[PDB]
């Protein structure tokens, strides 16, 4: 709550009781965690307008004044968005400082550093795409303000390069920069709500849980590769079987490589229907072979999952957890022991 | 379950269930953070397509919560990420995020299961139930009731 006040006090009085307290490694870690919580709250507050849902249909354009380009208001940056960009730039500057002061090769070794760099790069890409969309919208608005004088943007046939920016979301091109920005922003938000695990090892009750989860993921990856080979086997086989029945099937499953991938992946969680192998023609040989192959894939899924589960069970039953968490927490503490890091981002660019 | 610890056959079961719940709560918090991550992300992705989706999933915060929670038990359909417009970037990102959420669900559940397995394999159950039953008996030893 008082982070800007603490930053101002540290700036005006670096050497004081406040400065001495802030330089404490625990206080630096607390400030960094609080700064990221503010960032997460900023991301939530940015979408707070749509919490109960949008009040206008996606195919309807609502603007403020009649001479306004719709894409201008959709792509304009809010104050919360500008604060988000400032925060993202601050964390990017911190990551760049770490990269330059610790060598590019060693930086990629830590999973946290590469994950943070990827999340921030996706944020920069999303905001860049939104910036290009805003630039195009402002160009259309300038054209409207210059070569259009009718006080109403409803009876004037604007040129297509400017008429496109009056369309609603339904008429946007698939490669629209705002659509790319929104998708990348969603991915970046999901990745942003993952640096809470930067704070988890500090806690005694949740730190060991974080270490156990990380170890589980590390052992999970090997069995993911093992499952990937058999998954590819059945994907290619069922796609080959059903590619010739694109228009003669109950659904689109296994008609293309993407459809085969989707059906087989969602069969892991039971989200794929059994009608995916049903044909419309009376080719019972193909349909029965699809039934058998799908069933074998499902049983192989259970077998691989069971073998992985047995391996996880008989890989940890062999103080180890406490030492694991204490080592991770010691690394966290040592990251705040050195001089610097007194002011968390984005209050570090200055 | 006030009466269960008094019985010799069901008392230890009650104690084991209570211990399971106590260890469950920590992993519920761990799952809550990732659940909130995907809820906010998918809501942000799909909030602008309230009237352009097959169903209402991820259009609001409540809809995102409902879809993601019922994805735990497989009660949410895969059509929750399908759009009506030809915005394949948004639809494919929703597919990927929903799939990652499902895999993360399995990973968290598996890690919790491994922790439960390697937290009880280390007379303890009998002592546990007998202590609980002794507390039950002592509650009725005093005058009154
Ligand atoms: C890692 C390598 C794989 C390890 C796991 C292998 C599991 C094998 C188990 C298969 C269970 C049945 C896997 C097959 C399940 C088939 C499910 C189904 O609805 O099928 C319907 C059709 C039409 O009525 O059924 C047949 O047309 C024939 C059935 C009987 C097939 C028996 C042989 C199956 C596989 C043989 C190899
Ligand atoms: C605790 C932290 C998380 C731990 C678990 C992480 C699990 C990661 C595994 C992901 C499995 C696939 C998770 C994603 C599953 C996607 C399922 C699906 O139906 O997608 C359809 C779309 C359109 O055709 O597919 C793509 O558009 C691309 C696919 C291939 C994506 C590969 C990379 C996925 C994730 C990368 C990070």
């Amino acid at each position: 709550l008082g982070l800007p006040f603490l930053a101002i006090g540290y700036w005006i009085a670096p050497c004081s009781r406040l400065g001495k307290i802030l330089r404490s490694p625990f206080m630096k870690f607390v400030a960094h965690a609080a700064s990221f919580i503010i960032f997460l709250g900023l991301l939530v507050f940015n979408a707070s307008d749509r919490f109960e849902g949008i009040t206008t249909l996606p195919n309807i354009t609502v603007t403020d004044y009649p001479k306004q380009i719709f894409r201008v208001k959709t792509t304009q940056f809010t104050w919360t968005e500008m604060l988000i960009m400032v925060w993202v730039l601050g964390m990017m500057w911190s990551e760049c400082k770490e990269l330059w002061l610790e060598g590019p090769r060693e930086y990629i070794l830590q999973l946290w550093n590469v994950l943070d760099f990827g999340m921030l790069s996706i944020f920069i890409a999303a905001f860049t795409a939104r910036f290009l969309a805003f630039l195009q919208a402002t160009k259309a608005q300038q054209y409207v303000d210059s070569y259009v004088q009718e006080s109403d943007l409803s009876e004037v046939t604007l040129p297509p390069e400017i008429q496109y920016f009056t369309y609603a979301r339904d008429k946007w091109l698939p490669s629209d920069p705002q659509i790319i920005s929104e998708g990348l922003y969603a991915i970046a938000v999901v990745l942003s709500f993952s640096r809470i695990a930067y704070i988890l090892p500090a806690n005694e009750s949740f730190g060991p849980l974080q270490i156990s989860l990380g170890r589980t993921v590390k052992d999970i990856f090997k069995f993911m590769v093992l499952f990937i080979m058999v998954f590819f086997a059945f994907m290619i086989g069922m796609f080959i079987l059903y590619s010739y029945y694109l228009g003669a099937k109950v659904n689109a499953a296994f008609t293309t490589v993407e459809e085969s991938f989707k059906t087989l992946f969602w069969s892991i969680f039971g989200l794929s229907e059994v009608t995916s192998v049903v044909l419309k023609y009376d080719h019972k040989f193909i349909e029965n072979i699809g039934y058998v192959l799908y069933g074998i894939y499902n049983v192989t899924m259970v077998v691989v999952l069971l073998n992985m589960l047995i391996a996880m069970i008989n890989s940890s039953y062999q103080d180890d957890s406490d030492v694991e968490w204490k080592f991770a927490r010691s690394k966290l503490w040592l990251s705040y022991f050195d001089d610097g890091k007194t002011l968390p981002p984005p209050f570090s660019l200055v």
